[PDB]
């Protein structure tokens, strides 16, 4: 209701996407192009076991579970829900990978924005356990049942969380190429049955997809998983990080990334020891940005910026200083003109170049810790 619509002038549609059933599957929800506007009615948060999910995850119990599916329940997000494909174009495709706690429905703010400019994208959901909740089916009966099978975030030891983070960023990239090639399969006619049972026929993303046009966009975890991605699958033809959470990556990857590579950072959240990674990325014969986005926190890039009031926003740590809209649209449009330059898309996003560079009243080129 306060998450905003798309500023482009498409409409947009949303889905959710289950194949195969099972827990090695691809889950993700696909926001797109709509043919028509009828009612922005896709719900924000679908099942009460996310909410029991969220609340383990910020460590409080079982009310907390209740009181946020109390508050969010019925919450809406500005899409079409199930909407038919707007026909007639070949669309650029982007992967997005979701933070440590989050899940595929929490950035539809960007989702929204993307597709409103006439990108698909494809928000995965990861079965690696750093989803706060993700489900799936132990058979095709289950499915066709709707008998889901919940999987809760791990919670880690200290001794646990170098070899764990690394093995669950490699998966993340195994389900952000696996989900690429779930899409470009469809795309090329591949018969899929979705878990799920929908009113959208995936059968409208035949021949829909631009396969030059592929960019991988994450927060967080979600950062280094677009690192990790782009270093693993050269269909990615160029990566923008979120926040990067660096820590999961291993050494080997800063050499191995050819694609061209943008960080988006809020002011509050950086700190020299994850900021170092990132200048690791860096090499002459190589394009690396980096813009940050002053007075914002880390909970600016995912939806609960725009879930509560300006003052308990504030106390909880989801809104910075800076407005949640200004500090969202300075991400999606310097986004969108980054997409423009390395996709090779003919748009008008080149408007919001200097954006890149970090040129505006809200913007710190490079970053606070060393620039």
């Amino acid at each position: 209701t306060k998450i905003p619509r798309g500023n482009g002038p498409y409409s947009v549609g949303c889905t959710d996407l289950m194949f195969d059933h099972t827990n090695k599957g691809t889950f993700l929800r696909l926001y797109y192009p709509s043919q028509d506007n009828d009612r922005l009615d896709t719900l924000w948060i679908p099942n009460k076991e996310y909410f029991w999910g969220l609340s383990k995850f910020l460590g409080t119990h079982w009310l907390m579970g209740n009181i946020l599916r109390l508050l969010f329940g019925s919450m809406t997000t500005p899409a079409n829900w199930n909407s038919p494909l707007r026909p007639g174009e070949k669309y650029p495709l982007v992967v997005f990978s979701h933070g440590l706690g989050a899940f595929r429905t929490l950035y539809s703010a960007i989702g929204i924005d993307l597709a409103s400019h006439g990108f698909i994208v494809a928000a995965v959901e990861h079965r690696d356990r750093s989803a706060s909740a993700t489900y799936y089916f132990k058979d095709q009966s289950a499915a066709e049942i709707g008998d889901k099978s919940w999987l809760y975030l791990r919670t880690l030891k200290q001794e646990e969380e170098t070899h764990i983070r690394n093995e669950q960023v490699r998966q993340r990239a195994k389900e952000c190429s696996q989900a690429l090639s779930l899409i470009l399969d469809i795309d090329h006619g591949k018969p899929v049955k979705n878990a799920l049972d929908l009113k959208f026929d995936m059968e409208q993303l035949k021949d829909s997809i631009d396969r030059e046009k592929i960019a991988v966009i994450g927060h967080s975890f979600g950062g280094a998983t677009v690192i990790q991605t782009l270093s693993e699958d050269q269909r990615f033809r160029c990566g923008i990080a979120l926040d990067a959470w660096m820590f999961p990556l291993g050494d080997e990857v800063y050499s191995r990334i050819p694609q061209p590579l943008f960080f988006i950072n809020s002011e509050y959240f950086q700190y020299p020891a994850n900021i170092i990674k990132m200048k690791k990325c860096y090499s002459p014969d190589k394009e690396r940005k980096m813009i940050t986005i002053r007075g914002s926190v880390h909970q600016n890039f995912a939806d609960f910026t725009f879930a509560t009031g300006k003052i308990i926003g504030h106390m909880l740590k989801l809104k910075g200083d800076i407005d949640s809209n200004v500090a969202i649209d300075l991400s999606n449009k310097a986004s969108l003109a980054f997409l423009q330059k390395h996709l090779g898309l003919h748009k008008d996003f080149d408007q919001w170049d200097c954006l890149i560079e970090g040129d505006d009243e809200n913007l710190i080129p490079g970053t606070n810790i060393n620039t």
